[PDB]
């Protein structure tokens, strides 16, 4: 795995969050979860680990986090469940629990 410094942010409305993470090369990650969590935003920083990051924006469709443990962690899988890669950031008080959802990565053409 290779490792970039990322940061992100989320919005909570309890059952739905909406995950922004900005990563290397330029790209945004654009995620919409459902989970168990107290409604909050906030802000994180950390570390993305992927053997090939160039599939990973390609073909991300979904995401799931945890925040059970001593970080935020958030895993990104293809449409037949491949994991692509994941990212380890600073715990975020809004995200309690698991959860997950759909999301995609993009370039700065697209909002
Ligand atoms: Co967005
Ligand atoms: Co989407």
């Amino acid at each position: 795995e290779q490792q970039y410094d990322v940061h992100g942010n989320v919005i909570s409305a309890a059952v739905y969050q909406k995950f922004h993470v900005y990563g290397p090369e330029d790209m945004v990650f654009d995620g919409d979860a459902g989970g168990l969590t107290i409604p909050g935003a906030g802000a994180f920083w950390g570390t993305l680990f992927t053997s090939d990051l160039q599939r990973l924006y390609k073909d991300t469709v979904s995401f799931q986090y945890n925040a059970l443990g001593t970080y935020l962690n958030i895993n990104f899988f293809d449409s037949s469940g491949g994991f692509l890669g994941h990212i380890q950031a600073g715990a975020v008080s809004a995200v309690v629990g698991v959860g997950g959802g759909s999301g995609s990565w993009h370039n700065w053409e697209v909002a």
